[PDB]
């Protein structure tokens, strides 16, 4: 049962556009259902993907395979979850957003891992993810036989999207409900939810705004030497006590989104640090797997080749 092999693997359950989708594919292209988008629109599934695909079976157990890891690109959060690639020469890429470890994912978001840290909403279900995707190709496309293969995936999405009561929009009711619970956007921009109680308890704001976060972020890696990166560190130590008074007021967002932050900006000189901060962020917020997921990726936080089955 691949079905029930992914989701043990990844320690998450899969929403049900998931596997229908590969069910898409699988008409698309019966012998390589992966690749069935790779002509067309230079995506391939991977991930979650890769263990429908049966690609993890050839090695022997034990394997060692860390899906934690697998297909996780540099700017992934715990929360993101690749499951379609494009160009390595821009690591544009597709996953599942999912708020909680123990939630159906709340959207399907993009990013570049090549250009930034940015996670851009794309539809809350991959059929909708791939109309997106493919109406932008549409526009770039100059040659009317490839047209034509387009226009006929487009039709065959959009059929299969409206017999299975899937929205094709970019920002559904359901997407905008969850975005009416986002505390903080955090650098990503994709949002950070977690409770916050009638008393105002369980998030507070960070003490510098993100643009003089960034200011502060950039100074430690611009220092000239280890004193100097010290002194420039200081305020980010300072906000680090900071969110120690968050955690004793129950305020728990406020390490996440610190954390997230430092994470976000990418430098390994804040590794040690996000190490600290996100684990015990959702540990608190009773987010266990992200904890494990975020001590893995910051372990092995690899700008190439994520790909555990290459």
């Amino acid at each position: 049962d691949l079905r029930k092999e992914v989701e043990n693997l990844y320690k998450l359950s899969l929403p049900e556009d998931f596997y229908h989708f590969w069910k898409f594919c699988e008409e698309l292209d019966p012998e390589k259902p992966a690749d069935a988008l790779a002509t067309s629109l230079g995506l391939r599934l991977v991930g979650p993907y890769d263990i429908l695909a049966g690609k993890h079976k050839m090695k022997k157990k034990p394997t060692g395979l860390n899906c934690n890891l697998h297909w996780r690109f540099y700017y992934d959060p715990p929360e993101f979850q690749t499951i379609i690639i494009g160009d390595n020469k821009t690591q544009y890429h597709m996953g599942y957003f999912r708020d909680s470890p123990d939630e159906l994912p709340v959207y399907v978001g993009t990013n570049e891992a090549k250009k930034n840290c940015i996670i851009i909403q794309n539809g809350d279900n991959v059929f909708a993810a791939i109309k997106l995707f493919l109406m932008k190709k549409l526009k770039e496309v100059t040659d009317r036989k490839k047209i034509s293969i387009l226009k006929n995936i487009d039709e065959k999405l959009t059929e299969a999207a409206r017999k299975l009561g899937y929205s094709l929009e970019q920002r559904t009711v359901k997407m905008r409900q969850r975005d009416k619970k986002v505390v903080t956007k955090t650098f990503h921009g994709a949002g950070l939810v977690v409770p916050v109680d009638k008393n105002d308890v369980g998030y507070r704001e960070l003490p510098e705004t993100d643009a003089d976060l960034k200011r502060i972020c950039k100074a430690v890696v611009d220092a000239a030497s280890d004193e100097e990166r010290l002194k420039a560190f200081a305020p980010i130590q300072e906000m680090m006590t900071f969110v120690q008074f968050a955690n004793d007021e129950c305020d728990y967002g406020m390490g996440l989104e610190l954390g997230m932050d430092l994470f976000c900006y990418g430098s390994h000189y804040f590794h040690k640090v996000a190490g600290q901060l996100l684990p015990l962020a959702y540990n608190l917020l009773k987010r266990d797997l992200f904890a494990k997921i975020i001590e893995d990726h910051l372990a092995s936080r690899s700008e190439e080749n994520i790909d555990q089955l290459a």
